[PDB]
């Protein structure tokens, strides 16, 4: 009922990060005003969900500014991680149907935003639990990197919306 949406910025080579998990390619390229505005998307979200890698990247890179304080956060790991005792975060593991249902509830009928990364998104997809994708594409190939959706087997999707920006950047919504 509440949808698992994977909202993610990707290279033409289908990488969400460079091999050393950097993101210059994106932060160094101006998107343009014509781009669907972040708040318009976030407003449709009452739950974020992610992996151990993406989390450590927000904490190391933005320590005193969590970006999802509005909403409950799920960080996937099989480790013994803790977060700042003020922040709204719950560490889960194992199967993804169970995680999904937990995540959907906490969304309170708004959508669950799979922030990433690939490994994690792949995990949900592998379980048929991932529903739609929102890829902003940057006009560049980095050659090697963090796979956007490393599924075990081929995932058929259905283009639903597609914009091209004046910047050469590109946005598209796809349904599983
Ligand atoms: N817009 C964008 O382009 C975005 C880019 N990124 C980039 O992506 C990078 C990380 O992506 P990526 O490395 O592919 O993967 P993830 O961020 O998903 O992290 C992977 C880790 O998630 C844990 N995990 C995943 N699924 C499960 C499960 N079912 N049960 C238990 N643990 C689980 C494991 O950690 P453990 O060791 O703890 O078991 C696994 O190693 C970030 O570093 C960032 O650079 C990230 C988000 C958005």
């Amino acid at each position: 009922m509440s949808t698992l949406v994977y909202y993610v910025a990707a290279t033409l080579d289908g990488y969400i990060a460079t091999q050393q998990h950097k993101l210059d390619w994106l932060e160094n390229f101006a998107l343009g005003d014509d781009a669907t505005a972040y708040d318009d998307f976030y407003q449709t979200i009452g739950a974020v969900v992610m992996g151990s890698q993406t989390y450590e990247w927000i904490m190391s890179n933005a320590p005193d500014d969590w970006p999802y304080q509005d909403v409950p956060a799920f960080v996937m790991s099989n480790r013994d991680l803790s977060a700042p005792a003020n922040l709204d975060i719950t560490f889960l593991r194992g199967d993804a149907s169970a995680i999904a249902v937990r995540a959907r509830q906490a969304a309170k009928g708004k959508n669950v935003w799979l922030v990433g990364g690939g490994k994690t998104a792949a995990c949900f997809a592998n379980a048929g639990e991932l529903q739609q994708l929102f890829i902003t594409t940057i006009p560049t190939f980095i050659g090697t990197g963090v796979p956007v959706l490393p599924v075990d087997r081929a995932l058929e999707v259905v283009l639903r919306e597609q914009r091209t920006l004046q910047s050469g950047a590109m946005e598209c919504i796809l349904d599983v």
